[PDB]
């Protein structure tokens, strides 16, 4: 049954709500983001309104097949009528098409939904800086203090460096990016660039990245591998076994892989600076897991909210347990009382 987190009160929305069936009452079904945890449900067969980004609306079209009648995509930073209901779509900083939704509801209430978001202090001069949010409903994947990590600029600058240098020393040296849904595009494309190659990949990701308005993409990607040096994986394949077997496919073109695994958070992150991370090695193929992220870091989490001083939150994430509940209102208490809301 649909999750009270899931439902915007004083209207018949749901958010990320596709694998409940048919949810009682529900006359707009909102996509936040295209991602399986949250899309999950949706097919050809889905016949109610989804409101959603332009990318996204790509999404459901050419890989989930989505007949366009039942598409409804709006642009961003526009106020827009819903059913009678004003509503906003936010830049989330997630992954493409990724964003927060802002609904007016008729009574005066104000409610902001973040979706999945990696907050940002540019967030402090959008639309959300005109007005007073009296709910939010937050992405808390990460709210506890002992997740830090770097900048996406640090993590970045590091990769570039670590493959040029490689690429440099050894000019039959193959680089290897695992990835397993939209999301973290950066990575694989930052690295092409250095090297003057294109990122070859199979023909059902290159269709994915097709959908996303990025600038100069058929500059970018290819699914010709031959020509290039950058290659692209899914993830499963990015471990010792995976890779010499790709290495075998290339037929001694390359005599070595340096792979990178974007992560989220791991444990080396308390410990470690990013200048210190240091690859897993196997004969001729390494290894390096840096932590780019897509979500807030607990005080990226903090800074937002102490900002925009809600009057009630309600968590998305990580809310299946009593300990986890119980500890996030005790931060949410925490940060309130530290800033005087
Ligand atoms: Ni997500």
């Amino acid at each position: 049954t649909c999750p009270f987190y899931k439902k915007i009160p004083g209207t018949g929305f749901t958010v990320d709500a596709f694998q409940y069936g048919v949810v009682e009452g529900c006359t707009a079904y909102f996509l936040t983001h295209f991602h399986s945890d949250h899309y999950a449900g949706l097919s050809k067969h889905f016949t109610f309104p989804v409101y959603c980004s332009e990318i996204t609306g790509n999404l459901l079209k050419n890989k989930l097949h989505v007949q366009e009648q039942y598409i409804h995509p709006l642009p961003l930073d526009t106020e827009c009528i819903v059913n009678g209901v004003k509503v906003v779509l936010l830049d989330a900083n997630h992954c493409p098409g990724a964003v927060m939704i802002l609904f007016y509801l008729p009574n005066g209430t104000v409610i902001l939904h973040t979706g999945d978001f990696r907050a940002d202090p540019s967030m402090e001069r959008s639309l959300l800086a005109d007005q007073k949010v009296h709910m939010l409903y937050l992405d808390t994947t990460y709210c506890s203090p002992e997740y830090t990590f770097p900048s996406q600029q640090e993590v970045i600058r590091f990769a570039i460096n670590t493959a040029f240098e490689a690429v440099t020393l050894n000019p039959h040296a193959l680089v290897v990016c695992g990835t397993y849904s939209i999301g973290k595009e950066k990575v694989f494309l930052a690295i092409a660039d250095v090297l003057g190659s294109k990122v070859g990949m199979s023909q059902e990701k290159y269709k994915t990245l097709q959908c996303l308005n990025i600038p100069e993409i058929n500059s970018l990607i290819t699914t010709d591998m031959c020509s290039s040096l950058v290659h692209l994986l899914p993830m499963m394949q990015i471990n010792f076994k995976g890779l010499q077997s790709h290495l075998k496919k290339c037929g001694g073109k390359y005599n070595q892989i340096l792979a990178f695994r974007p992560t989220g958070w791991t444990h080396s992150n308390k410990f470690t600076r990013i200048a210190d991370v240091i690859p897993q090695t196997k004969g001729n193929i390494s290894i390096y897991g840096i932590p780019y992220s897509e979500h807030s870091s607990y005080l990226e989490m903090k800074r937002f909210v102490q900002w925009l001083k809600p009057q009630k939150i309600i968590p998305t994430v990580n809310v299946g347990t009593w300990k986890s509940r119980s500890t996030m209102e005790k931060y949410f208490r925490e940060w309130k009382l530290e800033a005087g809301y």
